[PDB]
């Protein structure tokens, strides 16, 4: 069974891609397959670098989209072997972005080498979406190339999104979609003065008390098939001046919902003021929305990644809509059809991130099966 | 009518004696006061002065407590007058001090020297018990003198504090006792992790929050006569690491009890405990009691007050006892009965601090009342 996808990861994996930096992984990848017929579009915007390869003109679409750029390794000698200097060992892969995403991107593209080599008249075409930043504040990567493909009228049937989305063994885990995010920053007024006069002053804490333990205590839906329940937690909450003999003027809260389709961005919000309002909060409230939830329901795209799972790993797939979220909520405006799938996600972001080494070609094999399935 | 209270107070406000510096008012006082009898007696301790003046040997011994030292001015620039230069104006007298509480002793040190010049073979002593530190954290000032004349038997029948108690006109109202102070730091215990993730983690926001509101809703008890309502505040809440997609690890509040006698420490501190306990909540709390409540009762003390108010400013002074603590709070230990007795409170610790002007020989005629009475 081929090397050529674990070779890859560690070329990959040996370049210090922090956000927003590329070193040159995109180069690397534009001039490897540019060797069987994927045409490169470099679409650059601020300091991020973004590539759109594509082999073939016409529908279906299928697209492989993933990230260069890894988070920061931390102080580097609390890792067992350098971070930037892949190691094989007690069968697994060592170093920042073996398992977010680099190894995905190394199996898609040895992938596309060995279907491309099979089939070489296949219909429809293949592209690679690829960004520098997926895990930074990603204003200027995956959603300016979405945008530029959406305003050309080029669209996509079925995308394959590689972050890594199993729980233990390769494939146990397939996410078809994601929850929304919805972010609130609570200013609850009161007015300060000394701590033995109360009547004179105006507590936020005690104001916002009553209030906090109904947010807490909130059912917002009991999500559906696809989506676990909405979900809403407290982040940072700051009163006080340090002096334990004063009342606070303020208090500052932030939270937010991961919220499923079963509730709206609207809805959420009107809640929130209504639970505030009926304890007579006084307050203002400043909203921010980073994403919409998005869903692929079962279809083709889900059966067919199913199947090939079965097919090579012997396991069948849970559908998953849970954990953070991907480029997924930007791809899905122009993707018909978007899933995820990669290796184990334990590690990810983590010292000694790693991915198991016999899950490498099996991944690639897992993409080449959904190649030739769809194409 | 007698112009000395003025001119003294004056002197002692133009001494900018910020915690614990005395800037020799305490020298200046002795050395007056031994003109007609009084010795005196240096007591320092680390930084701060104290000084215990006393003339007569034998019961009763009427004590007048006070200090020196003021709070900080601020921006100088925002006085409409210097702070440490006292200036009359619009009938009040500004600088800092001039409340709290360099008046008061200025006043009763004239009143001392009428009296004694009326009587010169009264019965009974007086003395004066001054520190240098009663707006800091007042580990080495009254507290060790109190030690001092405990230790060697020197007690006291009746005392005057001289701090303002006055709402608007001098002699509405007096303090008969205070109430104690219970502070609490509370550590929430939760476990930290990414917000997407809340079956991986605990929020010690959430956990805390019932226990939060129980708390914020108690009723310690009803008060007294003589007490208002013990009372719970938060101060201070903090949590967070400044990321909006952290769950928190710990939560930490403090909080202070202002209690009266219908309370106990030891029972407010169970209380606690118990409201924490039956919500399952984790914690680490550490406590500290800064005083115990301290009253004198309806007695000879206040009767005297009373009259020597209603003598001289022809009102009916309301006993209370509200509002923060004194230097009472370690002498009542020694002192049979104490009240504190000054001028108004409106200003004390602001800038443009002020008395009255009319105030003045009023609040000294007062003090010489109450020397009569009990002399
Ligand atoms: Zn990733
Ligand atoms: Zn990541
Ligand atoms: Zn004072
Ligand atoms: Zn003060």
């Amino acid at each position: 069974t081929e090397t050529q996808s674990l070779e890859l990861a560690k070329e990959l994996i040996s370049r210090p891609s922090v956000t927003p930096d590329d070193r040159d992984c995109q180069k690397l990848l534009a001039e490897r397959l540019h060797k069987i017929g994927f045409a490169a579009e470099e679409l650059h915007f601020g300091d991020t670098k973004n590539i759109w390869l594509r082999r073939g003109t016409k529908a279906p679409v299928v697209c492989f989209a993933g990230h260069t750029d890894v988070v920061p390794t931390g102080p580097v000698e609390k890792w067992d072997s350098p971070p930037f200097e892949p190691a094989e060992r007690d069968g697994r892969l060592y170093g920042r972005g073996a398992a977010d995403m680099k190894t995905s991107i190394a199996c898609f593209v040895t992938a596309c080498e060995r279907f491309v080599a099979k089939h070489p008249n296949h219909q429809g075409s293949i592209a690679l979406l690829i960004t520098s930043d997926e895990e930074g504040d990603a204003l200027d990567g995956t959603t300016k190339v979405v945008d530029v493909l959406k305003a050309r009228d080029e669209l996509i049937d079925y995308c394959i999104v590689g972050e890594p989305t199993a729980v233990d063994k390769l494939g146990d885990m397939i996410k078809n979609g994601r929850r929304g995010s919805l972010s609130g920053n609570l200013t609850v007024k009161g007015k300060q003065g000394h701590i033995a006069y109360p009547h004179l002053a105006i507590n936020p804490v005690h104001t916002f008390a009553p209030a906090l333990l109904e947010l807490t205590q909130e059912v917002w839906d009991e999500g559906n098939e696809y989506f676990p329940p909405t979900s809403f937690q407290i982040s940072n909450i700051n009163g006080g001046t340090g002096a334990t003999n004063v009342i606070p003027g303020e208090l500052n809260v932030k939270f937010n919902f991961r919220f499923s389709t079963e509730s709206t961005e609207a809805g959420l919000k009107q809640r929130v003021h209504a639970i505030l309002d009926k304890h007579g909060v006084q307050y203002d409230l400043q909203w921010s929305c980073s994403g919409q939830p998005f869903l692929t329901q079962a279809g083709k795209l889900t059966d067919v990644a199913r199947a090939a799972i079965a097919e090579t790993c012997g396991i069948e797939a849970e559908l998953s809509t849970t954990g953070g979220t991907s480029d997924g909520r930007f791809i899905k405006a122009i993707a018909q059809e978007l899933i995820e799938l990669g290796p184990s996600n334990a590690t990810i972001h983590q010292i000694n991130e790693n991915v198991r080494l016999n899950d490498i070609p099996k991944l690639s094999a897992v993409y080449e099966g959904i190649l030739a399935r769809l194409l």
